[PDB]
């Protein structure tokens, strides 16, 4: 088994996660992800402190209690066209997550990760792949939902 994770710089702390190329992770999932990252779900707060030094997407993402898309520039294919931290209504779906790392600069940092650097021992390949492009692979798990493992 195989999992591919997609990272964003940090912005603040606050960075986004895509797991295998689409909308499949869980709330479990994301706490999980999150903690692997050594990192929390954001807060609202959080995200609007990202938001401000130009951390948007065009992805729905877990953070604590809510789903969001932070919007800096209006896209009518993003988030209804809305600014700010757009809140998803119906959110028992599967989605991507955001994670906030307490460690980082209050900046953008773009530094490569090389690794889950706290996931443990496990059968799946995961992969990291960071804006350059690079894939740094491992064998290990994350996950400690039966719900989302089955």
């Amino acid at each position: 088994a195989q999992i591919d994770l997609n990272i964003t710089c940090r912005f603040a702390g606050v960075f986004h996660v895509e797991k295998n190329g689409r909308y499949s992770i869980s709330r479990t999932e994301a706490a999980d992800l999150c903690k692997a990252f050594n990192s929390t779900l954001p807060t609202m707060a959080q995200m609007e402190k990202a938001l401000s030094i130009g951390f948007e997407t065009c992805r729905y993402g877990f953070i604590e209690g809510h789903v969001v898309i932070p919007r800096i520039h209006p896209n009518s294919i993003c988030a209804a066209n809305n600014t700010g931290v757009y809140i998803l209504t119906s959110n028992t779906s599967q989605y991507d997550t955001y994670c906030f790392n307490a460690s980082a600069p209050p900046e953008e940092d773009c530094t490569s990760v090389t690794d889950l650097p706290n996931a443990f021992d496990g059968p799946i390949t995961i992969t990291i792949v960071n804006r350059d492009g690079t894939r740094y692979v491992q064998k290990g798990e994350y996950r400690t939902n039966p719900e989302d493992i089955y």
